């Protein structure tokens, strides 16, 4: 044994990698996730296989496929993602749900998610959008260099408690501890780090830790919300929720998967308009011709931006977060001719597609104007997927980028931001499992006439 799933890629003549005995393919994330996977679809073409220890993984790319993965399965082979470490209690988490338990989480949230119950939220977000321009006149005013993600750490940090329990306070390093250091511990977890690949090797863990009580949603932070949860249960998203401790594992996820998830896309973005000045020029007139003079946005006032969300959008491109996109495979079925055999994961190369020549020319560029209606909408979704595609993408989508627009609103309509010293140039990819910059964002800010 040691080497179970290997007879696979060669008996069904699929390419890829040649696997080790136990590790499989593992030391080829030496250079990350995404170095991984450019490498694999240039050499192996557009299918192509490698395996997670013992864990067969199809890396598919024919959008012809992925629309039949992420669409054409309701239940139907495809529904769940990789399971992961000891999950515990979250194994409630929609995120983590699966099959029949799942559906019924996602359509019973759906509800919470609407355009109306947004624009009803708004108010609230727009309050953390002023306190962010407060905290980002100081070190304007001081002129030291500003490290992006703490800002923006701060803003989504704001914006998560209040949108999801009313929990109104002032994060960013002013009130930066009373219910802030606990929500602040969830962070991403790295698949690449030691304990999460030594699981993926030894799946066999998996039980044995769960039995210790040791789940990978550090119980310490999981008992503080947990119990909070209950408190202004009786007090009284959570509003809209209010299973009974079933609520308060969706609560917690949706900090997980918004928190990091923002600040991390935002310092992003907010670097491309360094070595395009020219771009946050236009996107700044954009703003002030929409709105006068440091108008207060509306949750309309967004949607009217194509700039606004040409920079968005292409931003996201380059750096899709979830650098993957992965489903499990439930049953034997073939699908466009292809036959992918019971317990294999199936994997979409959100970051490779993302820059491959084939549908993007000069793709290592910061071009908006690929989204500008003319260059829009011959893009091909299934290849552009950010959120992903289909039942079970991000049920936060347009939460997430309402957001990230308010924020960048009242922010490039007050400042400016541009280079500095220790800024790199050009950028550089960690080569972890996440998708940052390795030396994190650092940007002078200069008030706007102020
Ligand atoms: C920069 C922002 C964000 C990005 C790029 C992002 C991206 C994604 C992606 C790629 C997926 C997987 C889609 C798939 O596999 O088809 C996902 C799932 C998910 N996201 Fe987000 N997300 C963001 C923000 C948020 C926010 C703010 C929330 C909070 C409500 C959220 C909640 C979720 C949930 C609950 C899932 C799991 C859905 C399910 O399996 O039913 N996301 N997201």
């Amino acid at each position: 044994y040691g080497t179970h799933s290997h007879g696979l890629f060669k008996k069904l003549g699929i390419p890829g990698p040649t696997p080790l005995p136990f590790l499989g393919n593992i030391l080829s994330y030496h250079k990350g996730f995404c170095m991984f996977d450019m490498e694999c679809h240039k050499k192996y073409g557009k299918v192509w296989g490698f395996y997670d220890g013992q864990q067969p993984v199809l890396a598919i790319t024919d959008p012809d496929m992925i629309k039949t993965v992420l669409v054409k399965e309701c239940y139907s082979v495809f529904t769940n993602r990789r399971p992961f470490g000891p999950v515990g209690f979250m194994k409630s988490a929609i995120s983590i749900a699966e099959d029949e338990e799942w559906k019924r989480l996602r359509s019973l949230l759906s509800p919470t998610f609407t355009s109306g119950k947004l624009k009803e939220m708004v108010p609230i977000i727009a309050q953390y959008g002023d306190v962010l321009v407060r905290n980002l006149r100081r070190e304007a005013e001081t002129g030291k260099p500003v490290t992006l993600k703490d800002v923006f750490g701060a803003y989504s940090m704001d914006v998560i408690t209040s949108t999801s329990f009313g929990v109104n306070i002032d994060s960013l390093n002013n009130p930066q501890d009373p219910f802030v250091e606990n929500t602040k511990k969830l962070l991403r977890f790295d698949f690449l780090d030691p304990f999460f690949l030594s699981i993926t090797v030894f799946p066999f863990l998996i039980p044995i830790l769960e039995v210790l009580n040791i789940c990978v949603f550090p119980r310490e932070v999981t008992n503080f919300l947990r119990k909070s949860v209950k408190r202004m249960k009786e007090s009284r998203f959570l509003q809209l929720m209010i299973s009974d401790l079933e609520l308060v594992a969706q609560s917690i996820i949706f900090i997980f998967a918004g928190y990091e998830t923002t600040s991390s896309v935002l310092s992003f973005i907010m670097y491309e308009l360094a070595t395009h000045p020219d771009v946050q020029q236009k996107l700044q007139e954009e703003i002030d011709a929409v709105l006068p003079n440091k108008a207060p946005p509306t949750y309309d006032t967004v949607l009217q931006m194509e700039y606004l969300d040409m920079v968005v959008n292409e931003t996201l491109r380059l750096f899709p977060i979830a650098m993957r996109l992965e489903r499990v495979c439930k049953k034997d079925v073939e699908i466009n001719g292809m036959f992918i055999p019971k317990g294999v994961v199936v994997m979409i190369p959100s970051y490779a597609l993302h820059r491959d020549p084939k549908y993007w020319t000069e793709p290592e560029k910061f071009l908006p104007e690929r989204f500008s209606k003319k260059n829009k909408d011959n893009i091909d979704p299934y290849i552009y997927t950010p959120f992903g595609s289909g039942p079970r993408n991000c049920i936060g989508m347009r939460f997430a980028l309402m957001n990230m627009k308010l924020a960048l609103i009242r922010v490039l309509q007050n400042f400016s931001f541009k280079p500095c010293k220790e800024t790199q140039i050009p950028l550089k990819l960690s080569l972890g499992g996440l998708l940052q910059p390795e030396k994190p964002v650092v940007l002078k800010v200069e008030s706007r006439d102020g």
